[PDB]
């Protein structure tokens, strides 16, 4: 649970700050648990309570085929197919479709959010 600070809105643009060297690992940790956290806000959002009971049983006996399910409802949205919070019927079926296409570990390479000195 967000332990002090929650996430403000600021609203100021400003140069990124290029840090020497670099931390890895130990600051991944870090950068690898917010991915979490947003996608889950993603999931829970256009899976209505419904559909994620539906999808969470699956991941017990399915954990590996739910799982890219998960991904695929999180494109969905950023482009912008999933119109509104989807149902148990909808979800069921989605697992038959992203099976039918072709997917793998796509990662993306590009400058979310810098760090800094804290």
């Amino acid at each position: 649970g967000s332990s002090g600070s929650s996430g403000l809105r600021r609203q100021r643009l400003a140069e990124l700050q290029a840090k020497h060297g670099d931390p890895g690992d130990a600051a991944q940790q870090e950068a690898k648990h917010r991915e979490a956290e947003m996608r889950n806000s993603i999931l829970a959002q256009v899976l209505d309570q419904s559909a994620r009971a539906r999808l969470s049983n699956l991941a017990l006996v399915k954990p590996e085929k739910t799982k890219a399910v998960e991904n695929y409802l999180i494109q969905m949205a950023r482009y912008g197919q999933l119109s509104e919070k989807v149902s148990e019927q909808g979800l069921i079926e989605i697992l038959k479709k992203v099976s039918q296409q072709t997917e793998k570990t796509t990662t993306v390479k590009f400058n979310r959010s810098g760090p800094s000195s804290g």
